């Protein structure tokens, strides 16, 4: 049963990210480690790790990042597939990326798909953005960074934040539809290759304006190849009322319906 990875069977290489120090390696091929590289946990923290790993294995899904195994002994670890290919964030942030808006659209469809499962799968993203989701080879979507949410609790979101989640008001803000909200994001950022605020350059008065609903995203921003169905699905996936908002399966029919009157 147990995914556990002895001690000297992993291989670690050169370094990457920096909640969580993300280093590539070998483990039966090139695979990617995230060495959570706190210092040496006791016996009851343990416990908590191994119980957020449970809800990784319950996840296989071509658009879930592969959980491919944890490790306790050299420091306490999860390791996944590597990726080839950059993150979202950085095919239209970074190196400024043009695709193809089909190209958009089906990316889109994807995110959705993984999300629908992570779902049902009663699991929550929390911090579904850009920068957390991968594009294999650069034709496949994979959602990664949704694992330990109790880890983390036992700053750099706030755009794809829901106004709930951004004014920290009650205790657990974070719904399935929180977690749609932060898909309207992703879309605008699809539909218009921008971070949205930005023509505001004081962080606290989005904080506050987001949370306040004075403030929300630009949708006469998309391009103009952007579909009319995709704007109005846009504009469903970001209501500020969160009960306004749908949830993944209506939305992947809403992607999946006006993707097929698209190329024609
Ligand atoms: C997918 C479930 C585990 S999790 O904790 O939600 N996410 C998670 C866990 C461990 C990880 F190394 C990663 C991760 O980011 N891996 C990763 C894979 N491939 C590349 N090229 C890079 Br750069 C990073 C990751 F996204």
């Amino acid at each position: 049963d147990d995914w556990e990875i002895p001690d000297g069977q992993i291989t670690v290489g050169q370094r990457i990210g920096s909640f969580g120090t993300v280093y590539k390696g070998k483990w039966h091929g090139d695979v990617a480690v995230k060495m959570l590289n706190v210092t040496a946990p006791t016996p009851q923290q343990l416990q908590a790790f191994k119980n957020e790993v449970g809800v990784l294995r319950k996840t296989r899904h071509v658009n879930i990042l592969l959980f491919m195994g944890y490790s306790t002994k050299p420091q306490l670890a999860i390791v996944t597939q590597w990726c080839e290919g950059s993150s979202l964030y950085h095919h239209l942030h970074i190196i400024e990326t043009k695709f193809e808006m089909i190209k958009l659209i089906d990316i889109a469809r994807q995110t959705a798909q993984g999300m629908d499962y992570l779902h049902a799968k009663s699991i929550i993203h929390r911090d579904l953005k850009s920068n957390n989701i991968f594009l294999h080879e650069d034709l496949t979507v994979k959602i990664g960074d949704f694992g330990l949410a109790t880890v983390k609790s036992r700053s750099g979101s706030i755009l794809w934040m829901a106004p709930e989640v951004i004014r920290m008001q009650d205790k657990n803000p974070y719904s399935f539809q929180s977690d749609v909200y932060a898909f309207g994001i992703v879309l605008y950022e699809l539909m218009t290759g921008q971070l949205p605020y930005s023509n505001i350059n004081n962080r606290d008065q989005i904080i506050f304006m987001v949370g306040r609903g004075y403030l929300s995203p630009d949708l006469s921003k998309v391009r103009s190849n952007c579909p009319k169905a995709m704007k109005r699905l846009m504009a469903e996936c970001l209501k500020k009322k969160r009960d306004e908002r749908p949830l993944f399966p209506q939305i992947l029919a809403s992607i999946e319906l006006l993707a097929r009157s698209l190329p024609k």
